[PDB]
């Protein structure tokens, strides 16, 4: 009956919150210096957004973002966390003598009761491709506690997509799938599953990094304004694209990364996962076409990337792309819950 | 059903989703030691299959059922609970075996088989043999076994042995010491250092190693799948008395396992020991929170107790003491969250293994 | 002599052995910023050298004396205390300058010059300008300077500025946490963790960095070598009042230095600032034991006090406080045991330096 | 008047013991797992050599070898250390509750007074090429405290030498020296020092590792038996060699490494720094010829490596080698106190 339980299979929320209950996973996020340090400077450089203000921290984990708000001068910080990591955050609040300013509230931000409205919400809700794990919806849901003049850190998110060429990556996944092309594996004919295997392997998003050299067009941008958007905006996300090809070659898929901006009163600070910037634990994400498209320079590649939210805290992705000049069309389904980590 | 009473839905969902992926089936099939040994065991005991009725528990892609067909089975009931059952059906049709192999989608605890069978085949082994608790489904399946029937595999041997690996032990503290700093971005993390140490030590270590890190002949615990009941695997007590062959710090116990296919014609072994070629079961090591000093000739004794839980795994309790000194150590480990440490690098030998000059051996 | 009273033999032995190596001379000579700038300063002020008498203090290979010859000096007394003096003599003969350059082996505090000189040249700068305490030998040498005379360099500017570098700070604790383990080969090391932390923090860090880690306009302390006495460098007090331009954790103070050659024709600068090309002096950073939080507009104030020691270096005392909050930090550092951290990698910019989208800038 | 002060310039002992007073340097030795673990297993596997015995630890540093003797069962351990690291060893003895068994005695083993004789001496006295730092002499000196039936850990040391070919290493050092070949560096003629520069650069031992492929002959061995040898044996060390060349090519120098053996009652354990074994903090050492020697397979390369001990706790090395068939001779002086670390 709570907003989170309606949209989430229990079997997926159990695994999800158990994963973030491990300190080792908190350490891995924290040790991303670009991630942690960029959050810290966005907050401190905009200290006036926090001085003597009331703060809500959505999914605080170890509580590290709350400690940044305390350093900035916040009067009171409500740090909500649904995993068992809440108990460990409490320990750190006590041992850092911040019991009067940081108040850990265990539970799902959709279900807990907060004693007052807040001036600013902070969170790190971004998954792979920004939208994975569907935590952006909890972040937006928490705006019920936001004063009208309130702010949000991060304030906006920019998804970027660009076609790429990478025949090695394409052949690696085709070669894996071609295991099921065999007619006499230990005397057994597997070939009838060759099609299902290629489908499974290519519905996998490839999570790793790559050189910008492989991008064949200026990137297309899709913006979410966290101040303006509703929770229901993210159940069906439609990203049209029209790429002007700058090189000829085989387009093997679309590469995704994202940027978020902390728009404070004093300055705007950007956190970027772009392939031109230092690597973060979000890497970049590439979706492969089962069959590459040929395009020459000056052609336009157009279509739509439709993300339909599912009950496993992820998205069914549909990418349809066509070379307009030739009508060469590629249509793909990617399962954002079973990625292929290649790094 | 028996399966749902002992399994939280969360665990079963993830479990059968995992085995539904063809990529996962392919990983198991591409373990040649595993797949070749099963094939040899079945075909070299063709008399145990010629014109017999067979039950394949958790058939996955069906590969073990196809081996039973190659051996001459009249009828094979291939039970699979993941969505892989539908892909196995496809393979049965395209291999023209629809009259000999019948795929029955569902849990073996819940489905209806139309007759008793002469032999049950399966690959129910997890890490340390027992992980994933599928051995219970294998034993449960004996309700369909004719009284004279057989099981492939027939018996399972778990082997435990003390090891010394200073690097493995110190690695835990090096990772946890991330939290022992007073100003991580202005925050004092040190109150969590102890909790981080505990978390790492609760993890069984899945990788391989050089056998010279073992300090005593292994101790064997045997399950006979023909005799054993489901209930026997809820609480598994493994007493051990190790007679130390080397002096050093015992940092934990190493686990591996063998299974034997005892056919009418011959007995075939599938071994995951560290002295045999590596398999996708590797080996498992459970660390002691505090190491024990032992000299050669000392005895190291205690109990490994495995208590089944509803997440299809086991809580592991290990208590051990050096009898000559009374020095004692324990540990509790969660077999459900193993740490996969395998790098691909050939395991390096323990320091101080050269009894002759390495410069002369050049 | 003045040199032996202020220098323990142990330090002088190692010091003059080090500069006796031609490999070391070559390293200094191959710093093009250093050697080119000195050459330009001397030649572009040829009137300050044409037919003048010159003293080169610590001439090493003699390279600065050859520049003074190229500028027209009548006579050059080239004093060097290491065994490099004999190699400089060889270069004076093979360059046919025996009538203009005279190499006088020995310490400038102890040797006898046959006449007063019109200008003294030297490269006495160490890390943070003052390290190695050769500036005192440069000033001591003014006993040979005619009253109208000049000094090349003429003045030295030390610049200090607060920096934020979370990684540099956390690195100290990560290294020291080697000792925070209870069973390193069966030994509990943790009682030494505190001593290891202290040892690392007493080390000035010699490497370079991105100027965006600086949080305030630098503060300048000037030595005028024409006016300054030897005794002025035994105790050097540098008060500072920084007006913070960025908010963040101040992890310490960064030091660099400039020198100026003020000739009759022009003033030439040799800068080791982080905004200029890298030199073999790099930059020096002294960490605070505990960082200070400061917001933009706050004032950070305190004193850097350098006390000379007999190991030809300085004990550094740094005290600093954020005035708005009273938050205070100190540190004591031994400039004689710096930590050389330079990797060769271009310094990476502080996180949160992007005020516009990096994905748009593509 | 003490044996150490007679053979050591004070200016060299000051630097030497200050270097080993830093915990960071103790950490670097300790973190050599081959070094530390091989000492620990040599001691524990031979526990009977230690059970209820009296032990002397020469230059114990942090005290880690003493703790190994305590684990083996030693009744009493005298842990001598001349650097300020002695104070830190005391701290560890107290915090490990071994005050009744490990007795730190600050000072030089040549100068301190020990209350009784010992059954076994332990130490890590080996430097680069084994003999650098001249600590083997303190180790041997400490035998005045050794019972007649006593043992020593390590018991023997084997130096190995073998000719090598490595034109890249040779050209790197020649290229550095050729800086001083210039006739107009900023208008100055440096060429007169070209000879002195080559001499300086090539008197440097090269400390790093290398592949066995570069060795041109089976290695020659020189043994020191620590039970038998006197302190004065190491003031003048003469190592003759006669190599049977197994490949043709340029011999650019001699490569040195060493092995030590712990000969206990129960078994012998070897610690090796050979290029075929895992790297240690001793690496290997190569001495270059200013001019390479040509040899063909089947030729013999013969000569002598003479090490004369000096007052800087090091050795003046003289290597003379000749290809017997052609009489091609190379003569070299290497200064073991100023090595070139290439790793
Ligand atoms: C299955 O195995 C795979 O193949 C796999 C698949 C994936 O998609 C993965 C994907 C991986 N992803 C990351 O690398 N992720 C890090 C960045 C985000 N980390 C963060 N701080 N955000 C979440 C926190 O917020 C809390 N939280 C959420 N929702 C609520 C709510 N409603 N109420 C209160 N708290 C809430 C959570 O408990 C956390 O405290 C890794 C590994 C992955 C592995
Ligand atoms: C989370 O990340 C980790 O750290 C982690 C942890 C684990 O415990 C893992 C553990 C990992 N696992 C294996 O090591 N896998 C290989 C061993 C052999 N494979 C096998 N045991 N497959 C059984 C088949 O039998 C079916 N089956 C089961 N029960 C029934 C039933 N009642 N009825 C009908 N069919 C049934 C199943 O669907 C299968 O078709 C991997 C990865 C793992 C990763
Ligand atoms: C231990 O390892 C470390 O961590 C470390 C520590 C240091 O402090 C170092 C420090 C390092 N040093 C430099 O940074 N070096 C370059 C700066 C410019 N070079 C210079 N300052 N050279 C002066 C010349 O002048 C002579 N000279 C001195 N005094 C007198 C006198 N009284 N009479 C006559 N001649 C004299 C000398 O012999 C020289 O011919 C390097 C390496 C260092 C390494
Ligand atoms: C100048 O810069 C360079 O270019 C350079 C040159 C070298 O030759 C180096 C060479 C380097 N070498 C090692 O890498 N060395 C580690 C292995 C040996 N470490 C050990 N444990 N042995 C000594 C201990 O024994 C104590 N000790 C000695 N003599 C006595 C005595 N008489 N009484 C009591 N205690 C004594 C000492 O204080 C120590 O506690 C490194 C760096 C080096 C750097």
């Amino acid at each position: 009956r709570s907003v989170f339980s309606e949209r989430t299979e229990e079997s997926s929320a159990v695994q999800y919150f158990q994963f973030y209950g491990y300190l080792s996973q908190q350490q891995n996020m924290m040790q991303d210096y670009v991630r942690t340090g960029t959050y810290q400077r966005a907050i401190l450089q905009n200290h006036t957004d926090f001085k003597d203000k009331i703060v809500l921290d959505v999914g605080c984990g170890s509580g590290i973002l709350s400690f940044f708000a305390a350093q900035a001068g916040a009067r009171k910080i409500y740090a909500v966390e649904a995993s068992t990591m809440a108990q460990h955050a409490e320990v750190l609040v006590k041992s850092n003598n911040l019991t009067d300013r940081i108040v850990v509230i265990p539970g799902k931000v959709e279900e807990v009761s907060l004693p007052e409205q807040v001036d600013i919400i902070i969170s790190e809700p971004m998954g792979y491709m920004l939208f994975n794990e569907r935590m952006l919806e909890s972040y937006l849901h928490a705006k019920k506690y936001l004063k009208p003049s309130g702010n949000m850190f991060p304030t906006i998110g920019d998804v970027h997509l660009a076609p790429f060429t990478d025949e090695q990556l394409y052949m690696e996944q085709f070669t894996k799938a071609n295991f099921w092309y065999q007619p006499s594996f230990h005397g057994v004919d597997l070939s009838a599953l060759r099609g299902a295997a290629v489908d499974e392997y290519f519905r996998q998003p490839v999570v790793d990094t790559f050189d910008i050299r492989i991008l064949m067009a200026k990137s297309v941008k899709y913006t979410v304004n966290f101040l303006e958007a509703k929770e229901g905006d993210l159940h069906r996300i439609e990203i049209p694209f029209k790429f002007h090809m700058l090189h000829s070659g085989l387009v093997h898929g679309l590469a995704f990364w994202f940027d978020v901006a902390f728009i404070g009163s004093i300055m705007t600070v950007w956190l970027s996962t772009a392939p031109t910037e230092p690597l973060t634990h979000w890497y970049q994400v590439r979706c492969l076409f089962q069959s590459p498209l040929f395009a020459k320079a000056g052609d336009t590649l157009s279509g739509t990337c439709l993300l339909i939210a599912n009950k496993r805290q992820s998205y069914d992705i549909s990418i349809v792309a066509q070379v307009d000049q030739t009508g060469s069309k590629s249509s793909n389904l990617l399962d954002l819950k079973n990625p292929f980590f290649r790094y």
